[PDB]
């Protein structure tokens, strides 16, 4: 292992793929042990699988309680849709941490 993986399902688009390309600047603008991915909603359930933590679009945030089905465990947050259409890959890195914090409760 070594790393994880901070996957991204989008709502339009490119308020993510430049979001994870940022959240991407952050890992490596740090070190953070984390591969930020974002697919258009269509792999999660295998990708969300293969991520350690999971988001998906504001906007397609219907898709949600499927996700959850798919995974019924994961740290799945979808995202805002101004920090998204906003690419704030800064907030995204702490926001995924906060879901992976969200997840434990008995």
């Amino acid at each position: 292992m070594e790393k994880k993986h901070i996957y991204l399902f989008s709502s339009a688009g490119m308020s993510t793929s430049l979001l994870v390309s940022k959240m991407r600047a952050q890992a490596e603008k740090y070190e953070v042990p984390v591969i930020i991915e974002a697919f258009p909603e269509t792999l999660a359930g295998e990708k969300g699988q293969n991520a350690d933590v999971v988001l998906l679009g504001p906007q397609i945030a219907y898709m949600l309680p499927e996700i959850q089905r798919l995974l019924p465990n994961k740290p799945v947050e979808v995202i805002d849709s101004l920090l998204y259409g906003k690419v704030d890959g800064l907030g995204v890195l702490k926001a995924a941490v906060a879901a992976i914090k969200k997840a434990a409760a008995n």
